[PDB]
């Protein structure tokens, strides 16, 4: 059924400055909606900040500094981070939005009503750094430098916690949250870590804690409807910011104008995809279904997560994106960030391999591809041209443009956008080669029939996996489609990922004296 596609990423603590990695969280937000976008569908990807709990209240503190005058100017950090980095987010959420604050309420509600929230107390560790209850299995010993206790999750330190709180009958979603994992085996992503979460499940769940003692967070947090004693857990209020989300109708300059009541009429809940990192797998594939299935709402369809840590900054070397985007370009750090790194994460992300890349792939494959097919020298008429009939060499490489894109599209889908560029640039190679074997520059001279055919493909190679590149490197496939003049109309829609759906006569856009796609950087 057609609804409107819903991507998000997580939403960031604002204890410290944003960094690299929540770029590169928000990135793989970015790319999974732009491509959407692309395939002609309506999308909605979702941004934004964790501004409650201690954590947060204990990170203002440290710098005397109000809360309220704290989350605001990092959440203008993150926001001016977002909009340097060229995104395409629909909305930019904040969790201290007085929208938001009702949305937990409701939910927080129709939890209790249900019979899902009991009076209890949690005796146990818990690590404030990461807002996450531990059992004595998940920690061990470690540096403050003193003797103490931290997680093995994460490193941080890790107290006790002895406090009646409002518990959320988790233990009792066990078996369902089994079901799903099994009747929808790509709901986690990547596999590996499904098989994670089933195990974590299989062992068995205890009840949660969602609600803190207010004197602990420090009163910087929503109220628990009913008792202005305790406070909504900070992880319950974060999960909700996509149910918020769902529900806000925005304007044309990103400001919400109103919260509606039934997230159906948006059409955008639930989430298509959540992107995450490993480091918050069970707020998402354990908890967050556990609160949607108590409340009667629907599941996401898919929770990605990726080899990042979501945010710790220790980690991995020091990489400042604003400053290495202005060093190396914005498109090219992005396409750099999403091919050099996969899901378990053995990436190389030195300026020795960026600049392999970078001179490697974007300017001697795509770059030169597309200089080659424009040329004056080789392109006389600076137009599409008409091509002759086909060898059997010719009608290889337009089987595997052809194919392009289905394969590009799966990929997208699961969602492995490192497999994605690893697939469209195969098919770069390959029209290369092709254009090596094929040597036009020769052509123009010997046979002017011949190299209509094979400029022809070369040009319908470069526009297609220019297409399916444009979520990645979305400011230089629009410099590549001007070049190669493609009417605006054929630069997104299922239909341009059909070879030959610009037509023979097509001019080229025009060149200008100074201008190179992708400049060769210093050889080190
Ligand atoms: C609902 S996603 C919340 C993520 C968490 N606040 C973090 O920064 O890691």
């Amino acid at each position: 059924v057609e609804k409107v596609f819903f991507v998000t990423s997580p939403i960031y603590y604002v204890n410290a400055a944003p960094h690299i990695g929540h770029v590169y969280s928000t990135l793989i937000t970015d790319v999974i909606g732009r491509y959407h976008r692309v395939k002609g569908e309506r999308v909605f990807a979702l941004t934004g900040t964790d501004e409650h709990g201690q954590k947060v209240a204990e990170a203002a503190k440290q710098k005397q500094v109000s809360p309220y005058d704290f989350t605001t100017a990092v959440a203008g950090e993150f926001k001016k981070c977002f909009e340097q980095m060229d995104y395409s987010i629909d909305y930019f959420i904040r969790t201290t939005n007085e929208q938001h604050k009702a949305v937990v309420k409701e939910l927080w509600t129709k939890l209790e009503q249900k019979g899902d929230i009991y009076l209890g107390r949690y005796e146990g560790w818990y690590s404030i750094s990461d807002e996450s209850f531990l059992t004595p299995q998940n920690i061990t010993d470690g540096v403050d430098g003193n003797p103490c206790k931290v997680s093995l999750e994460s490193g941080h330190v890790v107290t006790w916690v002895s406090e009646e709180n409002y518990m959320f009958r988790l233990s009792a979603f066990r078996e369902r949250l089994l079901e799903w994992y099994h009747a929808n085996p790509g709901c986690i992503v990547p596999e590996f870590r499904r098989r994670e979460v089933i195990r974590a499940v299989e062992k068995g769940l205890p009840d949660l804690s969602v609600s803190r003692a207010r004197a602990t967070l420090h009163n910087w947090a929503i109220p628990v409807p009913g008792n202005p004693d305790h406070c909504v857990y900070v992880w319950l209020d974060a999960l909700t910011n996509y149910l918020t989300g769902s529900r806000l109708r925005v304007d044309e300059s990103g400001k919400e104008v109103s919260l509606v009541d039934d997230f159906n009429e948006l059409e955008r809940f639930p989430a298509d995809v959540h992107v995450i990192g490993k480091d918050i797998l069970k707020f998402h594939a354990i908890y967050w279904p556990a609160f949607l299935l108590s409340a009667g709402l629907p599941l996401p369809k898919k929770i990605v997560a990726h080899g990042w840590w979501t945010k710790d900054r220790k980690k991995g070397n020091v990489f400042d994106p604003v400053e290495k985007a202005e060093e190396f370009g914005y498109d090219a750090l992005k396409y750099f960030l999403l091919r050099e790194s996969g899901f378990s994460d053995d990436g190389d992300y030195s300026d020795k391999n960026m600049i392999a890349r970078l001179n490697g792939e974007l300017a001697d494959t795509l770059g030169n591809l597309v200089m080659r097919c424009t040329s004056a020298k080789i392109n006389v008429n600076g137009e599409w041209p008409s091509p002759a009939a086909y060898t059997e060499e010719d009608e290889s490489l337009i089987q595997l443009i052809k194919d392009l894109p289905g394969t590009a599209d799966h990929y997208y889908l699961i969602p492995d956008i490192q497999k994605a560029i690893i697939a469209v640039f195969d098919v770069l190679r390959a029209i290369n080669a092709y254009v090596t074997d094929m040597a036009p520059w020769k052509l123009v001279k010997t046979d002017p029939e011949r190299l209509r055919t094979v400029l022809y493909i070369t040009l319908e190679g470069v526009r297609v996996t220019t297409l399916l590149l444009s979520p990645i490197l979305p400011r230089k496939s629009v410099v590549i489609f001007d070049m190669l003049g493609v009417p605006e109309v054929h630069r997104k829609g299922i239909e341009n990922f059909e070879f030959g759906a610009v037509p023979p006569g097509t001019r080229l856009g025009p060149a200008v004296e100074g201008e190179v796609l992708f400049s060769k950087r210093s050889t080190e």
